């Protein structure tokens, strides 16, 4: 039971989120990944559309203390697209974005304005 | 300006955001890349939370219309931790496992159980 | 994991049901099968009834949208009837009748005489 | 007159059930095939659903007493969709399934988590 | 699937307490595992403490009915504990003390006096 | 005296619980075996039950204080049941069930999942 590279873990389970552990996680280290799911619900004319969220929660010494870093991967897919073309479009367009330097940098400098090349 | 292997443009700018237009993004095609920000606010003694939210919006075929499909990643820092361990944290762990097929199945198809290799 | 010759998938986990997900299951396609147990209650002096569902659910299209089709297959089994021979009736008898041209024709065309050989 | 392996006579005929009996049925034995049929009320926009029911009843011995031992077969197909669609469906996909031994362990233990291979 | 020497199999999963049934489990006998837990909550500074307990319970004949045997084994250990000197604590100490004569006398005649060897 | 590989001296003495103190009890440490029963009452036409309690009390450092880690093992027999057969199960079904890694992780970790072999 592994995502990605992380060895994981079934710690909890509930109709629509399961939660695993990392090899770390316990009473006062977390180290989870969550995924979590919404459900369509068909409402008038509209299909719905399905919410998928990955959490990865780590524990991090802030100080004396200890803080929550969390990482939070939501995508919305509206009923009747193809999922073919999504996972395309997330594979070449989704992925290296949000895996690169632009992240990282947004997430420990604020930085928003891109440059320059 | 580049975002992964994508180039863009600037095509909004806020205070805390910045829109950014792919290649197929006109009056009818939705293909936008969104960085926006939310900066500590140290009140009291806490010392505040850094939020960074990094959009993708993409619109799709659906029957007859078009569909947004939207993929949202968001970090939330407690002020105080290292800076060098979240990004470590983030490369190694995150990132892998927010580009698998684990992600994909997630998104396109609900599927949060992630059995059983 | 088989239901017959269909490999499927946990899907949803709950108290008394459970959903799997086939080949074919995703935000836009519908194709499950779902198990639901009903436990005996012995209320008073009756020992009550296992209500066992089996439930197939697959997408169709319809014109332009797509349309739901259901099967159903439920035993109610009262307490203290002899497993073995309940087994055995519905492995002779019931599994026959409920796999033969007769069901297809009930649920596709809604024949209910079965003339005449 | 034949449903599956068992020979049957007509027992009761209604405008939507017609009620078959086995050789055995008899005013304290019941041994019976029910076909019912409710037909799609075109109610609306929307067509209707025609809903097809096989009834399988059987007394058997439990302790001292007997109880009834029913097995229902439903299917639900919206109008509009293609029957021999529905039909190979069913022959494909639920037939095998709903006659398989994850039936006969619903039925008489409740098992609802299928395992393992 | 294995709880000592026995082969169990998932029969009910829950959030936090999950149901194992043995081989001779059905519809009217009882032959189940149940582990259940109680996560730590941190209420004020207390830390919290972790409930740990698994349940075995099986008919038996009594009489003419059928009446059902529960074992408990309930474990509290308070969060900051180190879990090492549990454990060995628990293997050493608790675990050859539990499956004595003594266990057999106070469950069967409830001898509460180990007299004296 | 002996409880397991445990020498005890009896601490306390009541009419339905005895306290015996293992070598490391004093006034300020904790380390006591507890034999308590629940003699079964013959109200109405139930014959009772017979409940019996192994408590496990030790002494553990929890940071700068001592916190208290307590085993509780009860067994609840109905009054008719075989007494020799519920003995054999404990042996050889409860017992090395009991006493196995899953108990260590239940206690230590909360976890409720004993996959796979």
């Amino acid at each position: 039971l592994s995502i990605g590279t992380k060895n994981v873990s079934i710690y909890r389970n509930t109709a629509d989120e399961v939660i695993y552990a990392g090899p770390a996680h316990d009473v006062t280290n977390v180290d989870t990944v969550s995924l979590r799911r919404s459900l369509p619900v068909k409402k008038g004319s509209d299909n719905g559309t399905m919410r998928g969220n990955m959490n990865f929660a780590k524990s991090f010494p802030n100080g004396d203390k200890k803080s929550l870093v969390v990482v939070n991967l939501t995508a919305h897919v509206p009923v009747g697209v193809d999922a073919t073309a999504v996972r395309t479009w997330m594979t070449s367009e989704v992925f290296p974005g949000a895996t690169s330097s632009v992240t990282l940098d947004l997430a420990t400098k604020g930085v928003i304005h891109l440059s320059d090349a």
